[PDB]
């Protein structure tokens, strides 16, 4: 009858199934279950994720999780070097948590305890106004647990307001404004990665149709496999890569060497000490290499889309402003096979 009590049932006849797919199941978001369980596992937070991002300084070392329906992105770190405004933000760690944000997308949050096999589970998680996660924060053997629970004492509220859902805004735009050979010109003339997002709105194009629109020396597909590859060729030689995992509101950026690359099943998986990524490699429709200019050179990367033009997630080689990107990335890039 109730919803937790459709949630329990979704658990018991699905044992294998996380939060996100169980609301899928019951046809509900992930923040609306999340609702179900407050007097259960679950309590709700004071609003204003500016606040909680910036209270969460207090509690050095935890892990943060950001994904979208094809990629999860979990990394070790601490919420410092903060830099908050609605339309775009930044945590600012290089190889450690490094967050861009849209806290304008960020609508609700919530605090979980949940005893598992492994153990007692604490988090927070945040919501858009679609009710799907941005953010999730575990707390881990570093956590300063004192803060953490400080924190909680602070942001914890009795009241539970029923979730305000927005209608989907998606972009739903298309109408491609100029022509091809212009695009290419535009491009060629950048001097810097974040000009192209200014392209993109500029010219009305999605990423796949400037893609299409240009040279194929700035955009050419490669094999589906090509992620795999690149995975296991920086895992064999150990060189600096970053993978950028994103939704609506928050994009997670790794910056660090590949310890381990293990498939299972449909997932490609990267286990690092600090660093997880688990990707549906078979959901990989199109695979793109990019060649954008800088004044530090060309940056090349892989960029991963869905059937339906999702951004699963983009790779590049490890590169500081002032500094080209290694040659050690374009020659493993070199080894992916062209279509």
């Amino acid at each position: 009858k109730s919803i937790y009590e459709q949630y329990l049932q979704a658990k018991a006849d699905n044992p294998g199934k996380y939060a996100r797919d169980l609301a899928t199941l019951m046809g509900i978001s992930e923040a609306e279950l999340t609702h179900s369980r407050v007097s259960h596992d679950a309590k709700r937070l004071k609003g204003d994720a500016r606040a909680l991002l910036a209270a969460l300084e207090a509690v050095g070392e935890v892990k943060a999780i950001t994904r979208n329906t094809y990629a999860v992105h979990e990394q070790m770190g601490r919420y410092e070097n903060q830099h908050l405004n609605g339309h775009a933000g930044l945590i600012l760690n290089p190889r450690n948590l490094d967050l861009r944000l849209a806290l304008n997308q960020w609508a609700s949050a919530f605090t979980l305890t949940e005893e598992t096999r492994h153990g007692v589970r604490h988090s927070i998680q945040f919501f858009d106004h679609q009710g799907d996660a941005l953010h999730k924060v575990y707390v881990t053997e570093q956590t300063d647990m004192p803060a953490w629970e400080a924190l909680l004492a602070q942001f914890i509220t009795t009241e539970n307001p029923e979730l305000q859902l927005e209608p989907l805004s998606a972009p739903e735009v298309t109408e491609p404004t100029a022509t091809d050979e212009a695009v290419d010109a535009e491009w060629r003339a950048m001097t810097d990665v974040h000009e192209f997002a200014q392209l993109l709105k500029r010219n009305n194009l999605t990423r796949q149709q400037a893609f299409r629109a240009v040279g194929n020396d700035l955009a050419y597909q490669v094999d589906n496999s090509s992620l795999t590859q690149l995975l296991n060729i920086a895992q064999q030689e150990q060189n600096e890569i970053m993978i950028f995992v994103g939704n609506r509101g928050c994009v997670q950026i790794f910056t660090g060497m590949i310890e381990k690359v293990t498939p299972h099943q449909d997932w490609i998986n990267v286990f690092n000490q600090r660093f997880t990524l688990h990707l549906i490699e078979t959901t990989i429709a199109e695979s793109w290499i990019t060649r954008k200019p800088t004044k530090d050179g060309f940056v090349t990367s892989l960029e991963l889309f869905a059937a339906d033009g999702t951004q699963i997630a983009q790779l590049y080689g490890q590169r500081t402003e002032g500094q080209p990107e290694q040659t050690q990335w374009r020659e493993q890039i070199a080894r992916l096979n062209n279509k």
